[PDB]
RNA sequence: AGUACGAGAGGACCGGGAUGGACGCACCGCUGGUGUACCAGUUGUUCUGCCAAGGGCAUCGCUGGGUAGCUAUGUGCGGAC
């Protein structure tokens, strides 16, 4: 347990809590829109591999 | 006093003790400088009739030292409480 200042390492232990928490609402909707982006390039390279 | 402070690295205020720089005031007793009526060596010519010993001139002829005085680059002291 750290340190020269007892209290900001706690303190900032629950910082980064904070921030970990609007992670993982923020990576989530990323994922959400990551796999919509992945769906719409895979139709778009079957798009291309030929067609009309 | 590696004390306070500081996670560490780092690092005191205040208070004592030495040693310096620059400047200034004195003075030679040391260290040196100079010291043209001090001592010695030595070259050329002239003179004291000659040898020897000396004198004159050649930057004090030149060279090696040097008393007193004057000196700093030398020494003592000051800006302390």
């Amino acid at each position: 347990n750290p340190n020269k200042t007892p209290s900001e390492n706690a303190q900032a232990y629950f910082t980064k809590y904070q921030k970990a928490k609007n992670s993982v609402a923020v990576v989530e909707e990323q994922i959400r829109l990551a796999q919509e982006e992945i769906e719409y390039f895979d139709q778009l390279i079957q798009q291309l591999s030929s067609a009309s």
